C-alpha cells in the first residue's frame, strides 16, 4: 500500500497553478508517493465529483488549489477525514491547514510603494471579497492610504477580477477615475491592463504603474516588464507536501496556517 | 471471478510548467477520463537518465499503454519500450523508422510558411531557431525553411541557425547573436525561446516588427500574454492530446490501426511581432 496524494487545482495550464504543482511533484516524487492529478476549471460541481473519486481510488491526502474553497467542498472533506492542505487559499474558519504568503502586508507594502513614487489615487484590482486573501489585501491596501493620509475611496476598489480579458476592460475604468497606478492581484489581469494602457498610448512608468500579485512567469513576457509581489511558487507546493507527509504519517503539527516570505520585484512598470 | 485491472496510461512529459506540453496533457486526460482509465503523469525534464527510470516504474507498475512527449525518443528509451512491448504513441516528435504511431503537424510546411512570411515583408537575413537538428521534426523544419530561401534566391546561411534552444533564458541569450550577424527576423520552434526573443529586443530597445520580427512555432498558452503580440503558428494542441489518446485507446484494446502517423492541420495568426 503506496502512498497516494490526491492534488486539485484549475487547471494544469496556468502558470500560477503549475509552479505550485511541480513542487508538490518534486517532494511526492523524492518520497515514492502516487500523485492523482485533476484539473476542475474552478468549477464546484466537478470538484465535489473529483473528491467522490478520490474517496473511491483511496488516496492518503489532498492537496486544493482553486480561486476558493467553496462551503460544499469544506464539508466533502470534514465528512471524508481525508489529511487536507490548501495551497495560495485560506479557510475562514482557520482550521483546514494551509500554505499561503501574508496577503495583507504584500497589498500594504505594494500600496506604500506606489505612495512612495507620489501616487495619490491609487486603484486595487482584486479577485472575490467573499474571500479571506482579498479581504487581507483590502486591510494592507487601507492601512497604507491611512498612514500617508490619502482617503480611502470605494471606487477605486475593482473586486472580482481572475482573467486578462477583465484587465483590458478596466484599463478605461481606471483612466476616468483618474487612477495613476494599480496594484493588481492577478498576474493575469496585470498582463491584459498593461496591454490595454500600452495600446491607448498612456505612458508606463512614467504616467501609470502598476504592481502585480505573484511574479509567475508571465510577468516577464510584457514590455514594460512587470513589477510585482513575489510569491515563491515552488516553495508553496513542496512546503505543502511536506506538511501532508506529516499529516499523514501521523506526526504533531503545532502551527498548521503557514506563512512563506514574499518579496517586491521592481521591473519597468514602476518609476 | 474479479474483473481486470482498471486501465492504465502512462503520460511522461519533460514538464508540467510547459504550458505547450500541458495543453496537449490535457486532451489526453479529457479522453482517458471518458473511459474512466487511471492517468499518471510524470516528469522529465527532457533528461535520458530520467526517462529511463520512469519507464521502469511504468513497466513495473503494469501501466496498459503510454503517451511520450519530449524532445525526441532516445535509443535507450525505444529499445526499453520495444523490450516491454506496450502500447505507446509519441506526440509532438516524430520516430526516425517511423513504426512507432506518432500525432504531429506538418514542421516542413510551418517552417515554409513561417520563412515566406518574413521574405515577403522585406527580410533577406533570416534566423530559424530550433532544438536538436538530428531530430526527425527539426531536419524538416529546416528542409522547409531552405525551400523557402531557394524560392525567393537567397542563400543558405548555417550561421543564422541556431541549435539546441528550449527556454525562455536561452531566447534572451540569443538576441545580441542575432543582431550581432545581421539577422533582422527569426522563425522559433519553441514559444519559451520566442517570447524571450521578444523580451530581449524589447529590453534593448529594438523596434518590433520595424526593425526586427518575430514568428514563434505553437501559439502555447503563454504566447497569450505577450507585449507586443507574439505571431505564431496556431497547433492544435488540446486536438493533438486527443487524436494520440484516442489511437492508444485501440491499440490497448488490441485494435488493429491502419494509420498510426497522424498529421494535423496549423494555421499562422499574424500578430504585432510581424510586419
Amino acid at each position: 500500500r503506496t502512498t497516494t496524494v490526491g492534488v486539485i487545482l484549475p487547471t494544469i495550464t496556468s502558470t500560477y497553478f503549475a509552479a505550485i504543482t511541480r513542487g508538490v511533484d518534486d517532494i511526492a516524487s523524492m518520497y515514492k508517493y502516487n500523485m492523482i492529478l485533476a484539473n476542475s476549471d474552478n468549477d464546484v460541481e466537478k470538484e465535489e465529483k473529483v473528491l467522490e473519486t478520490f474517496l473511491s481510488k483511496q488516496v492518503d491526502g489532498i492537496v486544493y488549489m482553486g480561486s476558493s474553497l467553496d462551503e460544499k467542498i469544506r464539508t466533502s472533506l470534514k465528512n471524508s477525514r481525508t489529511p487536507v492542505v490548501l495551497v495560495g487559499t485560506i479557510d475562514g474558519d482557520k482550521e483546514i491547514p494551509s500554505v499561503n504568503i501574508d496577503y495583507h502586508l504584500a497589498a500594504y507594502q505594494s500600496t506604500k510603494k506606489l505612495i512612495d513614487s507620489g501616487n495619490k489615487k491609487i486603484a486595487y484590482i482584486m479577485g472575490s471579497l467573499k474571500d479571506v486573501e482579498n479581504t487581507e489585501r483590502m486591510v494592507g491596501y487601507q492601512e497604507a492610504l491611512l498612514e500617508a493620509n490619502i482617503e480611502f475611496d470605494e471606487n477605486l476598489v475593482f473586486e472580482g477580477n481572475y482573467s486578462y480579458e477583465q484587465g483590458k476592460a478596466l484599463a478605461e475604468r481606471l483612466l476616468e477615475r483618474g487612477a495613476t497606478s494599480a496594484v493588481v492581484s492577478h498576474d493575469t489581469v496585470a498582463v491584459g491592463l498593461l496591454s490595454a494602457m500600452m495600446d491607448k498610448g498612456v505612458k508606463v512608468p512614467e504616467d501609470f504603474e502598476i504592481i502585480s500579485g505573484a511574479n509567475s512567469p508571465i510577468t516577464q513576457y510584457t514590455y514594460p516588464t512587470l513589477t510585482s509581489v513575489n510569491q515563491p511558487l515552488y516553495d508553496l507546493g513542496a512546503v505543502a507536501m511536506r506538511l501532508l507527509t506529516k499529516l499523514m504519517l501521523k506526526e504533531d503539527v503545532e502551527q498548521n496556517q503557514l506563512v512563506l516570505d514574499h518579496e517586491i520585484f521592481s521591473r519597468r512598470s514602476t518609476k
